């Protein structure tokens, strides 16, 4: 067996390396779906990275060839001892008197990880058809009324990191036969979060017959989304709050037909 | 061993191909049971579907006869991701302060799937017997005052999409024999909905003889109701919102006696 | 081996065949413990049935059974003569059914066995209840003179009479409470759920007199009229019994 | 095999066979640590009891002897179905309206059960260790700072029932090798209280090598606090609600190493 | 098999001598990220202990196999008369409100150090020169950067705010631990001397003590107590250690 470990940062929507890097920007809510345009960095995308796996150089001398075989992981979510914060600048308890701790990071939490031998591919869903999604950002642009449910014509697949909103792409049940995922939401605005973290929990990733993803051109793909709940300032605005995940993956060579 | 997939799209009220597809129309209140009618859209329905399966036999009738059986499933509500929405003309934490997210979906959950080889039968069960339901339902019309609890006299079977109302109908435990249904109700208004998905999680159809759902007429039978919860406007009107069900389904052929 | 199934009707307090069935009277609240007399209708009583089964030393013993709260699909209704969320405003939804859930069932061979137990001791029930008159301030707590049996529909106050855990031998009981007012009502329904009814020594509940005895109570929790009136809210119950003819 | 059932009645403060019995005196707060001083009846103590079990003889020449060892117990709360009363005396859910049920009891459930062969070891920890408790409590008085945390020379145990405070002493992981106990705290003031009750669980007592707590002196001790949450009166005035709890133990004589 | 039984007093930021042994000095808030310094004593750290065991130098080592873990005086949550803001607070009535808010509770039991991972909600926080953290630690210990490592290498100074267990490594320690924020949040905590964590792992070999050291780490938040005068502060408590070890030929 081969073991691999690596992480995910989060992709609220302020850039890399400057200050609010695990922030969004300043949430704000437009006054009607037929005039709503969510600016940049006001939302976050889903994290994606493909790991190289050591090349399986293929002979073709036999009828079968040798593929990485995800058989486990164990996933983490990382930085959950930062949430112990209530000192930095955040609304207080008791903000119309001046006192109190912070009231912390609070409301939704949104927490999905994916691990396949391919991307993840994608169903295209958005509360609101109309929202006009910014330049930077990978949607399916004037998708219809159809796209605020299931519409079989709106695929897509995570081919790029910080780019595909999370509120506009789920995981596509009717593919991702080479994928596993798991997603939680808890939703609303004063909800406390949630989060455990222990380096003794495996999920295993073999299928009803005991097969794992199967790694194509030694490729690991790795996703996730890490919603933690909204930051709010001393002013009551409020912006994602994500972190980073962590991934162990162990791996087999597997004899494939 | 065959396999199908399928999907359930929620009937929350608005119409399809329309701007509000997935949510209903907005919540009115009634003052007083007696004169309550809510009018068309602003109410859910369940959904349902019949599935074509594989015609197996020349003649229903045969001594002896083929039947799928669906041996389990996987059913998983889609578009959850689309609930991290919290700009789309919502009312605000801080309206008062025209600041802060959206509050997003709050409130109720309803989530049952029902899964058989015919159509889910019904018990009529409502809040308020006296509520005037719409000409585009299917209810039970003057259904009295046993309508508000159990009523052996008032069943009906979920043979259309989008017309049963939520409110009205729920599945008959007095029947059923040849489907499996699940069921979860979280009331309130601001109550944080709870939503997890994977394509991990396989649901066992088998009853306690070893025999799954068996497809009358080659015909497999869906149904579900997924209220997510309520959209609240800047101007606290209120809605249903709704998401679509996926469901995998494996069947495997039967030798029946008829 | 034979299959009943039943159902209980809840007796929440206002009358059947008439508009407020499955509802209790709008509530009133005393002043002190020394003036406190719920007045009928205000208050939810258990409900219980016996199942006459065929005729038999032979006795049925219920072997395993399913239930399920019935209706629960009702609770998606908004729209009824409920406060809104934004009553201020006259806006938004119904607030719909909240705040304390009671759902506890009985599967016996004879009458479930009771134990008198009242919030406070010095309220006086109303003539159409089964209760025990002038219990003392024992029956704050438990006192073991203070006993009962579920022999009539309707009439038993649940805040009067819990399950006896010093009896019971050939019953099976089963309760869950979450308390509040503003709490979310929390139901689950599945035709698929199977409970064994065998004790430790693989013997079910054995019917004395051929009488399969069922009780329960489901309050599912408050309805609030827009003028703030509140009234208990409950649900029907559904019962499979398995059963199978035993030498005794 | 031999079992025994007994009950522990609340001790929440207000005296037995008076019209509070079951629930504290009206809680009041002081206004600093130094100057804190609950008065009795205020708050909660344990209960416990010591069960006499058949006498057996002892061979005090053997290098065995004979003990009762507890196999396995029932445990219940009773009286859960009186907390469905929001009619007696009870600030209303619309006290400003005059209107609505009462509240009920709501807030803090603290509920912990101890089965063992001899007293509950107790560790003494208290929320603010300038606490002067009444004369009528036992208690380590002037315990000092580290009273508010572990320190390894506060030590008791639970041999009287109904003045042991709960806010003082809690179980002693470092001892009770001879008793099994559980406990659950859910905090808040608001918080719905959560009960079950069913006469079809038990709860095995044998530890990893396969023995029940041996019962020193032919004595089995029962001990437990059941805490329901807070009455609130009209006036806001706020007392603790107990519940008491229902044992069934089930013993064997074994012969023990002496 | 020998059994070790220890406790971890919490290190919520007043000193054990003073009165207030148990809680952190009532918070302060900072008005932006630019201008953020929480002051000693105001925030919790994590405790841990070192567990010399007897000497065993074919090599022996200590291999803890199983553990117990308990959070002890849950019982002093009961309490709601000692000067806290009240329910009814405005009409000078009702219980004190108590504990109420974010519970963080972690343990990890280990055969080396607890390796960690810096990580901190606003980089530009100036931690106090009392507290063991990176200074100046730039953006990126907004999330995860491979290059921010540490030691839990003493008790009481380890901000839990800056430092959580790093998953990269941790090889010879298990590592436990539930978050449940908000500052209003009821507590949950339960207790019982029945539970029993397996500490082996994939492989059935459990934490080995190198140089015959067991290290116990911990912190547990249970929440925070709020005064009449809305100041607040967390609230701590011990927790208790059973493990058993077997010697073990490497
Ligand atoms: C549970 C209880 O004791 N209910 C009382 C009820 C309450 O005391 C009342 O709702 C508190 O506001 O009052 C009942 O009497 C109402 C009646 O009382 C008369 O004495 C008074 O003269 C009238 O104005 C009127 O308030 C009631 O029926 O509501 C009796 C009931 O037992
Ligand atoms: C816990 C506590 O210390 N309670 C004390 C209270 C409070 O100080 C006041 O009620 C607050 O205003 O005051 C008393 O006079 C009282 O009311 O009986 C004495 C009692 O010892
Ligand atoms: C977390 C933080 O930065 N706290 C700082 C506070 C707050 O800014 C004010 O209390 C808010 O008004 O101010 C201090 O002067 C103080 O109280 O000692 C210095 C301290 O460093
Ligand atoms: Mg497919
Ligand atoms: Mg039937
Ligand atoms: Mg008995
Ligand atoms: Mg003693
Ligand atoms: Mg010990
Ligand atoms: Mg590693």
């Amino acid at each position: 067996i081969t073991e691999i470990e690596a992480y995910l940062n989060p992709r609220m929507g302020q850039p890399q390396n400057e200050d609010f890097y695990g922030f969004s920007d300043n949430v704000t809510v437009s006054d009607d779906f037929g005039s709503d345009a969510p600016p940049w960095k006001q939302f976050p995308c889903y994290s994606t990275a493909r790991i190289s796996l050591p090349m399986l150089n293929q002979d073709m001398t036999s009828d079968t060839i040798l593929m990485w075989e995800a058989i486990s992981c164990r996933t983490e979510v990382m930085g959950v001892n930062m949430l112990t914060n209530v000192h930095s600048a955040q609304k207080r308890v008791y903000e119309n008197d001046r006192e109190g701790t912070g009231i912390g990071v609070e409301g939704m939490g949104y927490h999905m990880f994916a691990i396949g031998g391919e991307p993840l591919e994608l169903q295209f869903m958005v509360f609101n058809h109309r929202a006009t999604y910014p330049a930077e950002a990978t949607v399916i642009k004037n998708p219809g009324a159809s796209s605020q449910v299931f519409d079989p014509n709106l695929k897509g697949t995570l081919t790029a990191d910080g780019v595909f909103p999370v509120e506009a792409w789920g995981p596509d049940p009717f593919k991702n036969e080479n994928t596993r995922y798991f997603g939680q939401y808890t939703g609303g605005t004063q909800t406390p979060p949630v989060l455990t973290f222990t380096n003794t929990q495996t999920t295993i990733l073999l299928d009803e017959n005991g097969v794992g993803p199967l790694c194509k051109g030694d490729g690991l793909f790795l996703s996730c989304a890490d919603i933690v709940g909204f930051f709010t300032q001393h002013n009551k605005k409020m912006s994602f709050r994500g972190l980073p995940r962590y991934f162990r993956v162990t791996l087999r060579k597997r004899v494939v037909k």
